């Protein structure tokens, strides 16, 4: 695949898995979504944080 994939994901990838409160399917979902559309990587990462904030206590 074109280098563009690696260059874009470098900005957002492991950070998605960093959140420990995201459900099993939720974690795998975002990482899978990256392949589906890397242009949304910025959105997916923010979206992951959204679920993290939501499920997080307090």
């Amino acid at each position: 695949v074109d280098n563009k994939f690696n260059k874009e994901m470098r900005n957002a990838y492991w950070e998605i898995a960093l959140l420990p409160n995201l459900n099993n399917q939720q974690k795998r979902a975002f990482i899978r979504s990256l392949y589906d559309d890397p242009s949304q990587s910025a959105n997916l990462l923010a979206e992951a944080k959204k679920l993290n904030d939501a499920q997080a206590p307090k």
